């Protein structure tokens, strides 16, 4: 599934609800440290909203583990990541997946 290690708290009250727009910064990388891609890198946070099959299902769950200005790294399964099929000619087939993510703000 999906493990979580904080880098910095967030405020351990404010949580993610279903249908709320989570906005983050995340910076993704293969287990070996290659990064695949970031946010960060073109300077716009990403956006998504929970319960609607937006993000792959490891960030569905680890992102709605943190709070408001929590900086996290979560290390994803490939089952609940890209599986088999991976992300053409970016994330190879069967792949754990590493982020650094951090939940900016809840709109
Ligand atoms: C619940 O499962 C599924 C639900 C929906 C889909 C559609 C795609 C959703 C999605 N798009 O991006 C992503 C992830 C996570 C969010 C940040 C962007 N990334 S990313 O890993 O960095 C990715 C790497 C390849 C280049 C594009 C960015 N998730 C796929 C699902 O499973 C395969």
């Amino acid at each position: 599934g999906v493990q979580v290690e904080t880098i910095s708290p967030g405020d351990g009250r404010t949580f993610p609800k279903r249908g709320q727009t989570c906005v983050v910064h995340y910076t993704g990388m293969l287990e070996d440290g290659k990064k695949f891609d970031s946010s960060r890198d073109r300077n716009k946070p990403f956006k998504f909203m929970l319960g609607k099959q937006e993000v792959i299902r490891g960030w569905e769950e680890g992102v709605a583990q943190m709070s408001v200005g929590q900086r996290a790294k979560l290390t994803i399964s490939p089952d609940y990541a890209y599986g088999a099929t991976g992300h053409p000619g970016i994330i190879p087939p069967h792949a754990t997946l590493v982020f650094d993510v951090e939940l900016l703000k809840l709109e």
